[PDB]
Formats: C-alpha cells, sequence, structure tokens
C-alpha cells in the first residue's frame, strides 16, 4: 500500500482563484452570492439567489482550436487544473504522458448550451443546432476527457460524475488509484457551471432559499432562520501524488490522504439518511486507522435545507461528538460538482493555515441540527494534526475524506 | 486480495432477453438492425438505420410510483439487473441490504425524455416541463441511482458513465471493489435508450452507415466495405461475487473475472489510437497474470468505422498475435454504455458453450486490418478458458476484461 500527499491546489470561486484571496474575502465576511436579474424572465422560478462566477483568468494559449469541444464547465476545469499542475512543478512534465498519471473529474452535468443543442433535434426536428462538438461539451464527463486530450495523459481516466458528490469522489478514487499502485500522479477534481435550469431543479423540490431580497444573509448552513440552499459555480483541483515519488523530487506536500469512506443511503432519491452517513464517515476513520478523538475539524455538506442540515448535524455529532465544524457553502452556495474538491482544497489550506473559518450567516445555532462545536462569528485558530471533509448527494450517495498534516 | 465470480447474468437486446433466445438469432444470422422510417422526419439525419429494443417484459410490480424516477434507459437497467439477480439466487437476499452489496452503472446519457424537460428552459424559457425527477432521469447516473433505491442497496454506488466504456469500466470498478475488498456483491453493467439525438452526434461526425436500403447488410466490421456503425439500444448486466462467499453457498458460477485494464489514447477525442489500445490489453494481461499465449477468443469492439476498426485490429494483432476474434455489433449495432455489458455477458456464454460466434456480414476482410483469425460465416467450435473483452470510448477511454471458465 502506497502513501498519497497533495503536491499541487487550485481553484476557481465567486471569492476569488488563489487561496490568499479566498481568504481574505473569508475574514471580510463577504459572501460571493447575488441576486439575479437575468432570472426573473423565468417566472415560475421562486429562487433569484446565485453565487456565479464573474471573472476568472484565461491563460491565452486556450485558444478556439484548443477550446472547441469544452463548454463553460469544461474550460474551467482544464484551465483550475493547470494551474494546479504548475503548483505541483509538473506542468509539461514528462510523466503527464508515461501513462503513470491519470484523472478522475467529475461535475453534475456537461455544458447547458450543449444540452440544449442536442435537445433541439427531439424539439424542432432538426439537426442543424448538432454539431462535431455537441457530445464532447455536452457529456457529464466533459471536464475528464477534455483533461486527457488537453495535456496528453495516458493513465486512467475515472469519471465521478455523481452530482453533488462529484469532487470528493473523484479525490477519493484518485486516492486509491495511487494508494493500490496503479498510478503515479492524479488530478482529481469537481467542477459545475452555472445555470437557471441548474437551480430549477433544487427549485421544484422547494430546497431553495427565498431571501432574494436579501443575498448578504443567505445560505444559513444549520441556522434556526435557514431557508433553503442557494446554487453556485466553480472548479477545484488537486493534484495527488505517491509519497516517495514526490519526496524523491523534494516536492513541496501540502497534506496527505489517509482515509476515503463512500456508501449509499438505499432509501430515497433526494431525502438523506441519518444513519447511513454517519456510517461513511466510520469508513473513512477506519480506511485511515484513526478515531474520532484524533479528527481536530470537520468541513460539512451543510447546504443550508431543513433536512440536509439535520442529518447531517445528528450523523456527524454521533459519530465524532463535539468536534469543531463549519460549512463553505456559506460563502459560495452549493457549487454541486465543484464542492468537494473547492472544500476540501479550502480545508487543507485552513490546516496549514491553523485558521478555520466559521459559517457565515450562522447567528442561531438550530436546536434540531446535532451538538457541535460550530464555528461562528470569527475563525477559530486551532492546532489541527487530521481533519475531515464529508458531502452527501442525491441518490444517497455518501463521501468523506481524511487528510493529515505533513511537516517537511 | 480476493478472487471475483460472476454468479448472475442478464441482458436486453434487440435480439431478445434470454442468451437462448439470443444464441438462437446468432445461428439463423439475423441482425437486429432496420430501416427507420420514424427518422424520416429529420432530413438532415443520413442515417436512417438503428438496432432498437422493440420489446422486454417489465415485472408488474414495476409500477408508476415504482418507475416515476426511471427513463426508459433506468428501467431497462433495473429490470435487467434484478433479472440477473434473480439468476444469482440474490433476489431480496439479506446481503443486499447489509453494506456489503453495491452497484457500478453507466450510460452515454440520461432519459432523452427528460433532457428535452430540462432543455424547455433553455429554450422557451416555459418550466412548465421541469418536475421534481427530471434531473433523476435526466442524469447520466440514473441507472445506478434508480438501483440502490429500488434494491434498497448500501454499499458503493460507482457511476462509471463514460460513453460506449460505461458497461465494461462498471465490471472493471465492480471487480476491483470486490478484489481489494470493499465489497462482497456488486451489480455490474451499462444501458442505453435509443434516440435519433443519439445517431446525429455519430452522424455529424462521418461516422455512420448510409446503406439504408440494405439493414440486413450492416455494419461490417473489419470488412472491405464497410462504411461506417449503426447505433442500437439495450442493457447488460453481471452480478460478481467473493469466490469464497459464492462457494460457501454453493453457487453456480459462469467465469472468473481475473483482469481488468484501462487507460487512455491522450491524444484525440474521436479518434483511437492503436498503441495505447495495445497497452490497454496489456495491463489487463498484467493484472490477471496471464500471457499472450493464453487468450484463446477475443470479443471485439469492432464498431464498423474505418479506422477504428483498423486501429483495434491492428492493436490486437501487435500484442495478442493471432487470435480468434468476432464482433457482436454485428448484430445489435453500436449499443454505446450498454456495449460493453452485453459483450461480456454474451461472451461469458460463448465460453461456457464452446461456441463463438461469427462477425456477422463481414464478406472481405480488410487486408488493412491486422492479421488475426476473423471468425466468419459459421461459429467456431473451441475448447476456451481465457477470454478477452475490449472496449474503446470518445475521449480515447479504453477498457479490457479478461474472463476465465470455472469448471464446478
Amino acid at each position: 500500500m502506497k502513501r498519497v500527499v497533495v503536491t499541487g491546489m487550485a481553484g476557481i470561486t465567486s471569492l476569488g482563484e488563489t487561496a490568499d484571496d479566498i481568504f481574505a474575502r473569508f475574514e471580510a465576511g463577504k459572501s460571493g452570492i447575488r441576486y439575479m436579474p437575468e432570472w426573473e424572465q423565468y417566472v415560475d422560478l421562486r429562487t433569484k439567489l446565485a453565487g456565479p462566477v464573474e471573472t476568472f483568468h484565461i491563460p491565452k494559449h486556450f485558444n478556439r482550436k484548443v477550446t472547441r469541444g469544452m463548454g463553460r464547465v469544461a474550460l474551467m476545469s482544464v484551465v483550475c487544473a493547470e494551474t494546479a499542475l504548475q503548483n505541483a512543478g509538473l506542468l509539461g512534465h514528462e510523466i503527464l504522458s508515461s501513462g503513470e498519471a491519470g484523472v478522475a473529474f467529475g461535475s453534475s452535468a456537461g455544458s447547458v448550451d450543449a444540452v440544449g443543442e442536442f435537445a433541439s433535434m427531439l424539439l424542432h426536428q432538426s439537426m442543424s443546432k448538432i454539431n462535431a462538438t455537441t457530445y464532447i461539451r455536452m457529456m457529464a464527463h466533459t471536464s475528464a476527457v477534455n483533461m486527457t486530450v488537453y495535456f496528453g495523459l495516458k493513465g486512467l481516466t475515472l469519471p465521478t460524475s455523481s452530482a453533488c458528490t462529484s469532487g470528493s469522489m473523484a479525490i477519493g478514487q484518485a486516492y486509491e488509484a495511487i494508494k493500490y499502485g496503479k498510478q503515479q500522479v492524479m488530478i482529481a477534481g469537481g467542477a459545475e457551471e452555472l445555470s437557471a435550469a441548474g437551480a430549477a431543479v433544487f427549485d421544484v423540490l422547494f430546497a431553495t432559499s427565498g431571501m432574494n431580497d436579501q443575498p448578504e444573509k443567505t445560505p444559513r448552513p444549520f441556522d434556526a432562520k435557514r431557508d433553503g440552499l442557494v446554487i453556485g459555480e466553480g472548479a477545484g483541483c488537486l493534484i495527488l501524488e505517491e509519497y516517495e515519488h514526490a519526496k524523491a523530487r523534494g516536492a513541496h506536500i501540502y497534506a496527505e490522504v489517509i482515509g476515503y469512506g463512500s456508501n449509499t443511503d438505499g432509501q430515497h432519491v433526494t431525502r438523506p439518511e441519518s444513519e447511513m452517513m454517519g456510517r461513511c464517515m466510520e469508513l473513512a476513520l477506519k480506511d485511515a486507522s484513526v478515531e474520532a478523538k484524533d479528527i481536530a475539524y470537520v468541513n460539512a455538506h451543510g447546504t443550508s435545507t431543513d433536512q440536509g442540515d439535520v442529518a447531517e448535524s445528528q450523523a456527524t455529532a454521533k459519530v465524532l461528538g463535539y468536534k469543531p465544524i463549519s460549512s463553505l457553502k456559506s460563502y459560495f452556495g452549493h457549487t454541486l460538482g465543484a464542492c468537494g474538491a473547492i472544500e476540501a482544497w479550502l480545508s487543507i489550506e485552513m490546516m496549514n493555515r491553523g485558521r478555520f473559518i466559521p459559517t457565515l450567516n450562522l447567528d442561531e445555532i438550530d436546536s434540531l441540527c446535532g451538538e457541535l462545536d460550530y464555528i461562528v462569528q470569527q475563525p477559530r485558530n486551532l492546532d489541527a494534526d487530521i481533519i475531515m471533509s464529508n458531502n452527501f448527494a442525491f441518490g444517497g450517495i455518501n463521501t468523506s475524506l481524511i487528510f493529515k498534516r505533513v511537516k517537511q
């Protein structure tokens, strides 16, 4: 069994494209949420809040030919992955084309523009909108495929498109591929592009927030006055690497991946089950050979829905006790496929800073949520050696990831 | 490390829903390809050929409440999987809800009706078409999620939606989950529903056959006069089980899964590279600790495209040498997400019968294709102890599966 480390990290968020910039907005206490005037034209849509990425740097070599098979979600993904590879010192490295480097990546869906082209045939009886890149741009593994083609990867392609667990499932499966000796380097993460149709699927479940006139005070994970989630977009990426390989080249190491757990509720497509969420955390603890006491901080899923926040916090409290916990969805909204990767990236940053971010707009802890050490109001300084990051998605898919500090 | 066996198998195809019925149609030389008058309405669509499933049995208990989150692709998947579990003796078994049983499944896309609802907002702004099951039915992991909910699975959900490799990647990942001790039973396979938009994706690549007036003569894998693929639909499913668990209950064993290789071309998004296809077969041989000499028969991907058949057959010849080979896409067309699972199922049946099916309509072997033992005209009787089944998809995703006979 091989040990697995994180040697590169990057993300694209509504709060910025570097951890320094994002943590500066964390301290300022401002979220990426805003009212969406462009969504007034959808009359049945009750929510009008989102966390878009207004801009992100696109290097000039991402030209017309390079990006022909990329919609927004795939372009954000590949640009994010290039920054993470550059961070790791592996951009243009021989290992990328060796067969020993691969990718795990997912999103809830491909590009909605390309989905519209594919659907225009069943409606308008016309093939004129479908073109040579419609499927590449629309398909749910558009990010992973565009990455192997762009970087020339010849190892494993692991498509972990599983809605809200896409990015955490990617990290876990990439970790396993290196742990079991199949690969030496993996690009791992998730991404999602924003669309009003994406908001609609949660709006028809009455899971969205209605506070359209107060974008600055919603979503409110675990808050007694929360009224649903707000969706966002972005991308997150970790570069995972076999430990001896990383040490041999003198690489900087951000964290060690020591546990991954995943299981399934087996009950309902949308309503989570507390008991199985907690079992997933126990699977990760067992995979890491650590106990609840050894976990210093938990990054919750914490979507700000009613029964989602209750099920998660009760299970976390049952398995881990009175642990420090917070949700970054208070800042970004629910970034869907991206969330597990963005949350793992920024939680590793918290561990390396010794500074753990509170849940924004958590003012009164809901009495129906589990007894946890909710970080509120201001960042909490902790000497944390081991952290846990949890995510839960439609179909009852659960993931739990455990990361450990590395001193070099 | 655990051994992994196949204890249940099922599929739904244009040639029938039992192995006996399908093999009767093999012997008669009758494909499932037909002319599609219902596609005349799409004027820009050049191909008018497909391999639809006209009917399959749906048990009574699949009522409207049970199937409200299933489109056609998911219903075929769940029905197929129930039949496979029945075959294995595990339907309703306590292990299914124990946490030790899971699912690996994929398709190229979810239900096209649901994709249309999702695009009603993108196109006509009218939201009266999105409902509470639109995403569950449209999403590319609709089969896997519907199966965990329907059967009460609490183990791993492994979404392997990777276009043409969905079903083979599901078998391989399910096999690894058992081999590495994470699960004791896995439902594994793939599925696809037929749609004109799916044909158009290949039509615009000039990859489809235009022999619309001769459906009984096309597709023609490896044939000197082939002119592209024809798409089909269906589902395939294997029940994989840890070997000691199967033996302890006296289960019938159809095969042992002994090797899985997967890699990526890293060069082109639609045109496969021969060298990496061969490396993928080498990965499978190494995983199985067998040599080229030990492979008795190869079930080709064999889509009947110009460049695809040459790259695949040249790779096979280079890495395996002169081997018996045939393509079942000559009977079903290219069933996309289903193809790797249907082809694994029926190849295991060939092994158990000692009778290996010829490529239909392969009348003049292309001298540009590799030097192989192409089975033509009549089935070949073989005392085959080990077989290989290969699949290659968009994004240059390659899979190779090795199965071994089990004498009980």
